[PDB]
């Protein structure tokens, strides 16, 4: 039973750690809400859709201080993943949640990817179709919609040019990764794509642990 | 000198005699489908909308082939990530040689048709569907009622419309052939319960087709 | 310190090679230049872009003979990278340089791919979608017109039906062919595809040595 030490105890960490993250998430006190950012985006759901993206920017560093990266972190960085292309605009990100501005000014879509969070999208402009599993009919929303990409579900997402959203997540963020990542590492091999998406999530994992340390 | 190459010459005599097997096979086997069968029982259901033609297509082929056929407990639509395009299946039949299904997309995909060991026919029941084949510059656009037969080793670039739905029979070796509509789900989407949910419907389709061969 | 040993060797090993190449390249002399493709390719720009293709051929092996594959070595091979898929006519290739037509007849778009080479498509006929990395914003571009996809350089690409392009490359052509048969590898698995790309390279590149033998 030597060659089994290896097995049980990856499934013994496995499962330790399943029970641990999951009581943890449940005990957590969160920093956003997804009510929250989603009100925000509908709030500037009509104008400019940069100007909307200045004002949530503005509204969320002064409700919620040292919790969004300074101008200087900030970069859009390319996201391809489940055969679509976009980029985004991390603003917060921790190892729970994340808030980030997502968009494509090309038309594409493909696989949403099915991960262990909850996600929210509310739409600033474009459009967004979104075909649910099991079915055979897609709905279109609009600027002003909220669409919630709920825990294991797995949908088909199609945006059209400008299409450009607020999105929160929460969860157990870097298990997410794997997907956000796995075209640029298989299909684009656009490592310093990958190398800047590392730096914005560690910078938002270093500003979150230095906030915890000042208080 | 033979031990380094021992695995070669074994892989290399394995690979030709399971070539030699399974060519033999396919060329003394009896097959359950036709492609012109499936084209006319989908043809003749083609005016109708594609979910009313899924329907009486699905009723049909229970009728002219009982036994083959999943029961209606064992159908759901899988997603399906495959060459750069996503749509969704509905598998009616597939044991190792043959396979039917119900495929099609709600939004706008495109992609590889992927090339295998396998002669597969499509027949249109709903949308657009452009096929670019190898060697030309110019693509051509099938609509509801066609039927488009991707030949074995041919590859091309398919593309389809919100709406398109079709009647799909593939036959040839067909385990050989689901390496290439899984390479998304593995290497891009990592829908591993979309992975899941295609190896329980195919092991579900084999095993229909093991109890009928089992119960003659 | 014994295994650092290792690490040491491997970048002073990547840095001098990274050296020598680049020296190379930066001093080497070139057969064609992105002008002179560019020129040809927008003298043609029409909508019967078989006739510019075939003219096209005809000056290239008129003003650089022995540097253009004969009609017999040549052959359309599909192109999966990045997300899209399109199909090549190597005419030229070597270590430094390469010259093709490239194009689709269908609406595809992804990740341009972002190597080590300088890039000029001109656009014959369609339309291309350009997006710069770090904007919001996405540029139409049309026949006649002329991109200039640098080094080091991201964009996300988009055509339309019928886009077809005269393209040529300098730079260090192997470590660009890892970008252009990743999606062969891991979507399309189409390996019949690798074959023949690897194929026109070999004898694109036996020519160019068969060329310099002769002088
Ligand atoms: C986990 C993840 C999924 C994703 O997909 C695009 C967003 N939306 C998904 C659903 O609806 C359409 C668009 N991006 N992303 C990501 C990528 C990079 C990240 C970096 C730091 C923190 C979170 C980070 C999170
Ligand atoms: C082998 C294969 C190719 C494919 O591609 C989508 C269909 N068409 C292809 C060509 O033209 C456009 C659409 N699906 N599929 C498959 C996928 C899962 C399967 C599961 C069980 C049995 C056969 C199974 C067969
Ligand atoms: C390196 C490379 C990139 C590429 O991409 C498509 C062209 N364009 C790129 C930028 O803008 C849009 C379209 N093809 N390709 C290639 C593919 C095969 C090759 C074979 C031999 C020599 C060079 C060879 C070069
Ligand atoms: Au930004
Ligand atoms: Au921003
Ligand atoms: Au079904
Ligand atoms: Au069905
Ligand atoms: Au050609
Ligand atoms: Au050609």
């Amino acid at each position: 039973l030597w060659l089994g030490l290896r097995a049980v105890l990856v499934v013994a960490g496995l499962a330790v750690l399943l029970q641990l993250i999951r009581g943890w998430l449940s005990s957590k006190s969160y920093v956003f809400n997804r009510e929250e950012i989603a009100r925000l985006a509908k709030e500037h759901s009509g104008l400019d859709y940069e100007v909307a993206f200045s004002k949530i920017i503005v509204e969320l560093r002064k409700k919620h201080p040292g919790h969004i990266l300074q101008d200087e972190d900030l970069q859009w960085v390319f996201v391809n993943a489940g055969g679509w292309m976009g980029s985004m605009c991390l603003l917060h990100a921790s190892l729970t949640e994340y808030v980030l501005l997502f968009g494509t000014a090309v038309d594409t879509g493909g696989h949403s990817g099915r991960y262990w969070a909850e996600i929210s999208d509310t739409i600033l402009s474009g459009t967004f179709r979104q075909w649910k599993e099991g079915t055979t009919k897609s709905e279109i929303f609009y600027p002003g919609d909220t669409i919630v990409h709920e825990v294991g579900e797995a949908t088909s997402v199609q945006w059209s040019s400008g299409t450009w959203m607020v999105e929160y997540g929460r969860g157990f963020i870097p298990s997410t990764l794997a997907f956000a990542l796995a075209d640029t590492i298989f299909s684009t091999q656009d490592f310093l794509t990958l190398f800047y998406t590392v730096k914005v999530y560690s910078k938002a994992l270093l500003l979150e642990a230095s906030t915890h340390l000042s208080q």
